[PDB]
């Protein structure tokens, strides 16, 4: 048996195909079996059709074994592009090994495990290109994060999937040359996800794009929402921001990142240039969803 | 010496060139030496103008020592993308180890080589992806394999030539991420054309296209020939099948497939889905050469 | 520690981060230290802008530790696609352990290595695909090289980074299915371009577009420059190349490549089809640059 041969034998039961299908359409996905009381995580574009219009889209999970069994959309997060489903009444469940993507360097050999009873399912082989890379995916809204960047190949056919590293553990979450989200980050989004069904994430009311000179480089604000965050700390347009909180911040989707790591309701410091002057600024960061929270 | 550099150098005398010139064309590909009495497998792509034209084209092979050699053609297959090339009077011929594609693995590290003295060819490395996925190729007709996918990249530099195991064996003929040809449905496409000069495969004188909801998934008839087993069978338009014998079908792809699975005279069971009733049918298949066979 | 993530953690430090700015551009790309006394090869894409724009780009390179240091143009080399930087007065330089490209086989494992800090930057793993294959390159000149092909990726990321053998040599430059100089090339250049700050090649004064068929391939001669050598030396439009001095010319990539070969006021023979008869011919090359040389 092969090294990659024997690793992909140890997380192929707990990997399953997740089906969406309708009364015209039909949509398959991978997804990675976390708890024995049957959790699963996707990411959110596998089920996006069946969360926007549950009345008329089932979603159903299909395992290893050739186990078809319904399936219950616990909660989503659109902005790191993860989700939750719940199988009930499975005993005997491989729950996959999760490891710690702090671990994570560059150079290390992965795979990239889709499920194996999918219709058009991959199982691709690389190495760690680079960590904490910002990356932006594209009616669920656009998003950005960092991301375990491997040359191995992510499609169709191992999205949802696990990436998981030579001792057989999950390290990311593949999505969508190919990234995946840190499993790190997915504990967190998970665990707040079967908690509360939801997630909340801090705001400012910004719109930035992309500079890249000698004078500054970073994100330019490109809007200011109105009683914003960043309207009531005196953030103004075509300013240029380079630092948020404690992140360097080098273009507009390092700045989206950057903001997710803040703390809601703890002030925090903003550093721009305006006019060619650097400007230090205190926001205090709101929830995206103020009723969750 | 690297693992994959022994590999390569073991295997890299029994890969020729294919060469196929006019007086205004030329194309080069990549074949294998599976017999000593000069018998070189490649896929019916490379030689397609030679075998279309043969009054204008003249197909020589050249070797790894440099050697130029007058070649004819067998046969050819283009339902599997397949050919049987002919040398004459060369000895000290190094044929190529066969191996059991049955036995292959998802994860198994392959190389997909080409000729060494091709004017492109490429030798690539990954693992197998995927085994059994039906896949579609494009004056030949369009046909779909069961193919070895495998993240080894695929090309006009290694087209035609060997996908190779750790043992240096020939699991595979690459083919136009990728994918090759099983060596098992080589050697009985192979064996055949050797013997006959022509392959007979199963038909039934059906057009599907493809479906995919909850009432059911699979190939949706589009036509039915006139007098064809379909048609005596009892096989409507707007039908979909769900399985062609003893293999379920999950789209056109695998419709196609299935079908070649089939033997030629003997009665086989189709399952289709009838305006909401599961209907079983019977059909005879047909062979597609009447006077071969 | 994994067998690739050691020999990615063991060059990281002679890899730097090659930074061009101006008042509203800026372009990041890779380097290596290949000298103590502060040289870094580069290819001369990268720091395009700045060579043909020197008024309005400065050209700063980051290290592995996070320092910045201003850079100096020492020389560039289109026709090979390098440029050698020089920082001065930096003390404590981890210099990159240079191979020898002629010791490279085919399917030997490599790294793609791109700047640590840079911002889009990847490692990329693959195997050698091919050795001395000719591939031409897109206000800089085109031109074509022998290049060590190889099947991991080469991308903006660590595009003039090195190729890594598993012994942590540098065996290329990455440049631009991924393309890499050979470290054997890259000395003579650099060699030449720290030593005179230029680089002469042979020129001929010959256009030639490619041809394959059964009468002859090769490089097909489209135009001769007055005065040129190949005009006195008898070649002809519509003539077709084969053989440029002691290397067989299969097109128009491997005739540029060939010509470079060549010794400059030498005598040179060159073996043409015209008309169907083949005519050797004989030509003394002249240097690009006769005030350097």
């Amino acid at each position: 048996a092969g090294r990659f041969t024997k690793v992909a034998a140890a997380v192929a039961d707990s990997v399953v195909t997740i089906e969406s299908v309708s009364d015209q359409e039909g949509m398959q996905g991978s997804g990675v079996i976390v708890d024995g009381r049957g959790y699963i995580v996707t990411n959110a574009h596998v089920i996006s059709e069946a969360a926007n219009n549950p009345s008329q889209f089932k979603t159903t999970v299909v395992f290893n074994d050739g186990k078809e069994v319904p399936a219950n959309l616990v909660g989503r997060d659109p902005k790191t592009d993860l989700a939750v489903l719940k199988v009930d009444n499975v005993d005997n469940l491989t729950v996959a090994r999760l490891g710690d993507s702090s671990k994570v360097r560059v150079g290390d050999e992965v795979l990239a495990v889709g499920a194996p009873l999918g219709l058009r399912s991959t199982v691709t082989q690389g190495i760690v290109s680079a960590l904490h890379r910002p990356v932006p995916l594209s009616s669920d809204t656009d998003t950005v994060i960092d991301a375990i960047q491997t040359d191995a190949s992510i499609n169709h056919g191992n999205s949802g999937g696990p990436l998981i590293d030579m001792d057989a553990q999950v390290i990311g979450i593949n999505t969508a040359l190919g990234f995946a989200i840190p499993v790190n980050e997915m504990k967190l989004v998970a665990n707040s996800l079967i908690k509360d069904g939801k997630i909340v994430h801090p705001t400012l009311g910004i719109s930035t794009r992309s500079v890249s000179n000698a004078i500054a480089s970073g994100a330019q604000v490109a809007n200011v929402k109105a009683g914003s965050p960043a309207q009531k700390g005196g953030i103004l347009e075509n300013d240029v921001i380079v630092k948020v909180g404690n992140r360097a911040v080098a273009d507009s989707d390092e700045f989206v990142v950057a903001v997710r790591q803040l703390a809601i309701g703890q002030d925090a410091p903003i550093e721009v240039v305006r006019e060619g002057r650097h400007v230090t600024l205190t926001v205090k960061p709101d929830p995206d969803s103020t009723l969750e929270h």
